């Protein structure tokens, strides 16, 4: 269960189309669009190829964070990289390892916990695009990382978590021991603190501590803006049992209003001790 | 000294009380509780169980970050850990040391700077009670932990330090020289960035370098919102002398409308240089 | 190209505060060359800075310092008597150390990072309107051994300005691919903000470097800041990117969108910026 050596060149479909409610949201296939939209996952090497086409009536663009592309796939008006209404374009991600540059120092690698949103929708920055729904995940994988069971995205987007209404979670479920990967991104104008209740994470690229000699410090709590994006896999109920977890932005007002989910860890034969929705 | 293994089974008494100034507060002997609450010291591997009674006419509830706790022992009302008027509760805390899996990967250890708050007063995320002062830092220490000579607590509580009105401090006494620890936890609605003039610490979890391999950004001023926790120690005067050092929040209009207090770093002979209380 | 040097020098310097234009306040090193960000203050760790300051303005002003070593004389706060009176002169101390063995056994952490220095007494005696008015700048500190640079940037969020620059008018700044460019990012004011490069990213860390393959940081290219922060870091322009019009910006998306965005350019050996429209 880990990852290999990347290096594989890979190509994907894309669409941007138009949700209910006057969302948007980023699909592999047409009429499959969703809000965040599908997780990208590559190993540092690979080159990913994306056929993008907007089905939408207005302007949209592809623009990612942390990966290598050429000013062509900056998904930008400025570099004229977006793609007008009904327009197809392909856009190249690239990866590579880290590494000894020539001059001595370590070149950093690719990998980590990353994001793609639109740039041109609403605004010469994708205000709009953001907004309604243009965002989602990608990660990036080293030689070695150990893989998850499963994985989640949450954004905190402006007040809302993945555009949903407030109060309605997402709510994830696990079993005690699986090895959950959380991916989360934060959107629009409000600063967030993410907090799990029972579990804690390492503020490092993993999230896991690389072993005794690693000073990261070790967190429950994580202060994060527009356009952050970290990730981090914990064991379910590791040292702490079964139960409907809770995880919310802490500060005050937006747990109030309904930035929480519940992170639901069952036991072997199912049950959740104590969980009454 | 150095902090030792853990592993022992620990018992503690907890109250939340009402307190002047429609205030609310834990402490360890009844009519004894205090903003911030009592600080809570525990080596990696211990236990601590709290007895706990809530003296008010409204539910509460002790929540800790952090920690290793069972659901039963979440402090929230969505599944009956709060404590109602009048009524008792042991909570149950446990901490672990790091270690290996079978899966290969490290696991990390309990110890940092954590805190522990109500969560039930006012809403289910305990904004009143927080708001009142409901809250408390929690050391994990690991082994081999250096111990300080003093620890302070400083709670960026909304647009308060600790609940005080404005430019009310506190402010902490320490003698040039000594090993001051500090632990910073941040409550409320608002973010914030604690500077202290003076003295630096490292961005890990215990606020000093491991040694010259740790590439930890070493800092004087850190952005934290609400339920962030961290801590450090600092040598009082270290390379910079005696003398009144300002710690603030540097947001400016946070500054300016309050959130200030003094580290009085005395010589040895007690005096302060250049400390005129009255120009602070 | 080169490394930092051991340290230990002691160096003095003039340092004048006066008055620009449009209201605006600045530090400078010679007298009538007062810049927003001030001068850039570079030291190698044990390095000592004299400060001849001379206040030039009609209102008290003051120096004050994140990181470095200073006694309480040089505070640079009214609160502990070290500002400047309209007309006045003061000489401001600072000091660094390089990092070292405890007797008691711990690891004294040094003066190296990227740091900063501002006002403390115009407007409020926290420096509000000083800082507002544009004194503030950047101070370096340089580890012996530290990867130096072919230039050094420094961008500072200053409420909702960069550098106190009009909305959507930079600044942008100019590399050619494969340069080492190191960004000194400071914040300012009242707001926090994300800091963004496309195409480009480091590590939160000291330098901003990895130091090599066990280097635990994370490798970021958004990264949230509030008042007072300040880090910096180094990169290859256009490593595996190329050249082109690299935008930077804050990414609360109502800051890029009423004007915190700049332009890294990065130009081809031959001078050129492909796709690039002025
Ligand atoms: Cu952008
Ligand atoms: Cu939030
Ligand atoms: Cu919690
Ligand atoms: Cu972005
Ligand atoms: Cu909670
Ligand atoms: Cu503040
Ligand atoms: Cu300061
Ligand atoms: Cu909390
Ligand atoms: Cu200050
Ligand atoms: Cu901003
Ligand atoms: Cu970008
Ligand atoms: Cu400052």
């Amino acid at each position: 269960g880990a990852a290999p050596a990347g290096g594989e060149v890979r190509r994907v479909t894309m669409y941007a189309e138009r949700l209910a409610g006057g969302q948007m949201g980023y699909g592999l296939e047409k009429g499959k669009a969703s809000i965040p939209g599908p997780l990208i996952e590559l190993n540092e090497g690979d080159t990913l190829h994306v056929e993008f086409e907007n089905t939408m009536d207005v302007p949209v663009s592809l623009h990612v964070h942390g990966l290598d592309y050429e000013i062509s796939s900056d998904g930008t008006k400025q570099n004229k990289s977006h793609v007008e209404p009904g327009g197809t374009r392909t856009y190249t991600w690239r990866t590579h390892e880290p590494g000894r540059r020539a001059d001595g120092t370590w070149r950093a690698g690719s990998a980590g916990y990353w994001h793609y949103h639109d740039h041109v929708v609403g605004t010469e920055h994708g205000t709009g695009g953001i907004r309604n729904g243009l965002y989602g995940p990608v990660i990036v994988r080293r030689k070695g990382d150990v893989l998850p069971d499963a994985t989640h995205t949450i954004v905190f987007n402006d007040m809302t978590i993945n555009n949903r209404p407030a109060h309605t979670g997402p709510n994830f479920e696990a079993t005690v021991g699986d090895r959950v990967e959380i991916v989360m991104i934060t959107h629009g104008e409000y600063y967030h603190t993410f907090h799990m209740h029972g579990h804690r994470w390492a503020d490092n690229r993993t999230g896991m501590l690389t072993g005794p000699d690693d000073p990261s410090q070790v967190i429950d709590n994580k202060i994060c803006g527009p356009a952050d994006s970290f990730g981090f896999q914990i064991i379910a109920g590791e040292g702490v049992g079964a139960g409907a977890w809770m995880y919310h932005c802490h500060v005050q007002s937006h747990s109030d209003m309904g930035m929480v989910g519940l992170f639901l860890v069952k036991k072997p034969d199912g049950t959740i001790p104590g969980y009454d929705p």
